[PDB]
């Protein structure tokens, strides 16, 4: 049959940012359909209890098998709105977030909803004087070039994936909501990568990600001597741009080898799988 | 005065994706209030359709001073569909497209639309053989890399905050809607870059993200012989990959002559500027 | 059997200043015997003529069994001249030229005369205010980096090796003679490289080899606003060195594979092959 | 007035290869005439007889200021040979060699011509089981980005245009005729470049290019053993490839400074210079 | 007035290695004289002692103003005997450590002894299964190519300098010796770098070899399963060898604007200072 | 049984700098014990005797199997007092030097001596105007890096453990003592890369490190121009950078193909091997 989710963007993330992209990269699953409401950066209490009554609102008519919310630091005023919202409605709800979620990460058993923590997702350096709109891209594709090229967006298609089947299944249950906290040493479970060489560089790719957080914190919480916070949070960014290089760099190995794993969405929607180039989906 | 806009994003482009945020960076602005919806990836007649309705269903009580439109291919069934919900409503609305909206360019002014066209913001290359989740995000990261580290998204940023502008006029025209159409040529009209050969390199950027349009579809709609099309459409995502190494390139000469050029906006919505790193935006 | 031709060269093409060496590259080889003249740089009416005269005349003594023509832009009023020269020589004989020739395929498969035609093979951006002497060589550089390690220059090399075997039989008919159109999509019929990404990427790479054309003309002929047509002009050859780069990363990976091919001429004239880096070539 | 001059081409050398074309860059100078003359590779002192036979055999109606000899080593059988043939005629000569044309050095001055040895225009590792045709076309595209961007090329440029004036005058005498030897020091009695690093780098790029000969020679010519030799001409490669690297970053350098020195030829044949990228020249 | 010194190593640290080299980096320095002894990489208390007891006989004869004891971890119980061995002599003393040393700050600044902890100076992934010979020397090259280029060493260098000078007044107290703890805010004050991206980049590179730390103590410390230690202290190297690139990409900015600080020592001890390249040091 | 020697170090070599520790990776070793002492940089007669007898003195009651004396040219005065009052002891002595060190091959044979000389650990630019403390450490950071990479440390490695195994039989003889000369071609005939591009980059490395010796010796001792010796020393140190680069890329082929070659010591001395990433020593 055919699965349907909403899916509530307030601020931005790399992982929710992609979030439901992952789940149909072509646009050729018929076996599912989702909707996508927000209020851009805006993240504040106010603004995050108007979307999630957005999201709540066209859900009547779509009926959504499960709902997702996406933003930086699930554990603060605006985001934690949202949390109660959809812990109290008829409709299973999962949270993507960062580090910082795993302070209120006990409290969201208890509301009974799904969450996916991805550490990696640092926060950016967000002070006026270095981040511009520009700059502001330019650590996005950095970061989406590291969280896709390690394989962490693998670890969430597939998690968002695994769930679609069990919302075909009619039956959606607080047990089928995921619990994951994505991090360098989730790889270590994986098989991601052929090359072992490409884990670790991927793994290390992770690492200075998941740091990233630490000084764009400090230079945006912390340090509030002008002469010193702009070259700290931009030292921030300079990390992440290589995190991103570490990251191309264990794709080529994979690259070498030609066993670049590529598991794209069957029409129907089931997760095929390849590793050879020319091998055909399997 | 505080402006409000309504983003609607059906499909996925490089621009369409980041168009908003791009206006509130830090989300610190004041003078701003967005409303995002969406029918993520798939973007036919039907969805889009249901997007646009959803966008002018809020639109009552929101009361947007304007409404964008964002996604690939403004001559598609979907996107022609929103084309003429959104120029019989009572907003003034703006396309943001890829080239191949200019074949309705002509036509979009007769129905009183502004549009942005990203001749760089290329179709990837959408094969189920080598378009994974993964495969996909990769390419956005580049893509991204590249509109941003260019110059175009501080164009498309410029082009909606003189529009914002406009809406705090409470008068919005035919004649304050944007009618863009950017391409490698278009940093010729601009003094984004201090460096000439950082300049000549995110040109060469943008012409490189503009070809990639050829080859993705020579693959996607052309070439129907599998050990063709796949080593076709994989080709068009090596070439994206160094057209965001030569934007990477072009901003780290801007970097060593610390001139690297940075518009963020202050809390009332004005729009500073400076080049050097140490010195505060005016 | 020794057999023996005579090659032209009137402009500066990729191909023709390395078409006769890629027959010869030890000088070891006995079984060829080869000519070279040409006027260099210029191919004006005049000097291409001269130059065809210095070759028939030549031929009169030395006896080839074929004569090829190099330079670009076989549809000029030179190369035209010459192509029709050639033609009412009692010589057989081949043109080796750029895209810009296609324009006079038809018209030399009527001639009769034989054709190669390197799409990649791009015009440099010529506007005094740019490409100076040096500048010429570094551009030359990349190319031929671009056309070697792609695999361009060995489906040259086995056209015109094919047909000096067909020249020992003293009887070089016009069913015998070459017309072929390389481009990027030349590759997919071949099996230059082990590594099906170091393909895409040699195939990436000739895609942007080809579009530095349409760049070199539009600064070159099109604009003459001095102050956008020199930046052009400089784009164009800032991504000949990207798909150089991308030519060279190609190779790189045959060689992590140690998969490089190579087929050199034996001291007798056989095209020997071999994969292995320690493998004698047989 | 007009000066004229033969080019005969014997075996290859990097100048050798792109000498004529370095007076004439575009193709509009109209105060010079060039001819070009050779056997490909091959320079035996057959080859290189019947090719400074058939340049003399021009020299009749052509009437030359002055005729060059470009090829490897002027100091072997083949080469030696030319070097009588043109001491011996009505025509001022010059010898274009590399490192090994040092040892006939004074007997150059004997002969009453004049020479240009370039020293990093290095012997490649011509070896049956490693130098294919590819593989020869890679390496010169190394050599040559080394020679120009290092600025040697212009050395080259500049005397060939001291000498194209002294034609003009007509009275070329053997003081008029250029007795150089080039190499990394060369660098240091220029101005070539304007960063101190970029010079440094190039003159890093030209003592390894020159050092690779020494490792050719060996793998040719004194290592016997296949297992050890086919290993050394390879890395003779390598250290030309890095060579190539260098001096690309020394051009980075010098792009980043906005100080690339330029030296185009103007219409009338006088070489103009600039260094601001948007200067004009001069 | 000539200073002595003796410095003692056991067990290897970035800063160790290097630590007295700093001092007289041509070996010309007429006003110092030092002795190097130690126990190569063996830190336990037993080697310790006999290293510490080899100086004490040693200062007898040799009478230094100041001994230095440099190796990982001031807090284990090697280097603490070392530390109560230097505490109780007459001689005064500098600590030379890491991260590790600043649990016994404290009992160093009771004990009268000076100390320099670098942060920056991680321990490396000395697991059998992945620590060779050879691994070691890689992960030293990148520590030092890191600890030199981000202007670590020239902190050191310069502490060095004012206790030598003192020392040659006879008139070293416990207030004269350092109480330095070194690393990424370190550069927020120096005058290092002119570039503010190189400081930047230089800060980046600083942060990701602090983390190292981290990595290698989770690997060699915590993890117990072979097949999840030996990848990450794999990735813990390969985060050094990002590290060291980011320190090489900073250098090069200086490069580019002919800004590289370098302060030599004059033949009288005296340390001058420059940036231009052919400015002279005074 | 554990064997034990004494390291004396004068003067800076990359060899002599590592020697010891290549012995004892990781510290775990329990059948050596090392003793090291020296004058730092200095090497002058008077400092290498009282290094020297620093050592003699420490070898009464410290009993070790064998001595080695490691730093810069063996010929010179310093050096040769070392040479001389070494082969006047009961020790079996060692002597680590550079290529300077063949002058005096025959008179250290007749010393009883042993020696390995590497030709690779080239001499820096030691000009006041250029190289300052922060430059020495960067410049022997890419020394170690090539010295590591290319395998020239394994080959120091094996020659020393062979050494020790001797002494633990109270059997070195001065047949026993090595007599090795390390070069480029040494790499031809070990195992050290599985694959032979590995081995070739390694081999164009080592070739580019011999040769910046003779360049720093020209800046150092020949030139004696400001002028002209500073850029010829900084070129120099441009070379040995790329020598790193190439040993880094021979290093990261291994990686592709996981056959990056590792030899830990056993905690009993015992030299095990591996390639596979996964692959436990044996
Ligand atoms: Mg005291
Ligand atoms: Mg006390
Ligand atoms: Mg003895
Ligand atoms: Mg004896």
């Amino acid at each position: 049959t055919v699965a349907k989710a909403i899916f509530i963007k307030c601020g931005n993330l790399g992982t929710s940012m992609m979030m439901d992209m992952l789940l149909d990269e072509r646009a050729d699953r018929e076996d599912v359909e989702f909707r996508v409401v927000g209020t851009s950066v805006k993240m504040d209490p106010e603004c995050v209890e108007a979307a999630v009554e957005m999201a709540l609102d066209i859900a009547e008519d779509f009926e959504p098998d499960f709902i997702v919310y996406g933003g930086p630091n699930p554990a603060a005023p605006g985001p934690s709105k949202a949390r109660e919202m959809l812990a109290d409605s008829e409709y299973p709800a999962v949270i993507i977030g960062d580090a910082p979620g795993l302070k209120v990460k006990d409290e969201m058993e208890e509301q009974g909803l799904g969450y996916i923590l991805v550490k990696p997702d640092a926060m950016l350096g967000a002070r006026r004087e270095f981040l511009d709109p520009v700059e502001m891209a330019i650590y996005n594709a950095d970061l989406m070039k590291v969280l896709a090229a390690t394989g962490v967006f693998r670890v969430v298609q597939e998690a968002f994936d695994e769930l679609i089947e069990k919302a075909k299944e009619d039956e959606i249950s607080e047990n089928d909501l995921p619990k994951l906290v994505i991090d360098r040493n989730t790889l270590l479970e994986r098989e991601e990568f052929e090359n072992p060489y490409a884990m670790v560089k991927a793994m290390a790719a992770l690492e200075i990600a998941e740091n990233v957080a630490d000084v764009s914190v400090e230079g945006c919480f912390v340090e509030q001597d002008k002469e010193r916070y702009v070259p700290i949070v931009a030292s921030a960014h300079e990390m992440m741009r290589k995190a991103a290089e570490l990251a191309d760099e264990a794709r080529e190995l994979e690259k070498s080898n030609d066993a670049v794993l590529r598991t794209p969405h069957a029409p129907d929607g089931k997760v095929l799988s390849k590793r050879k180039f020319m091998e055909d989906p399997e």
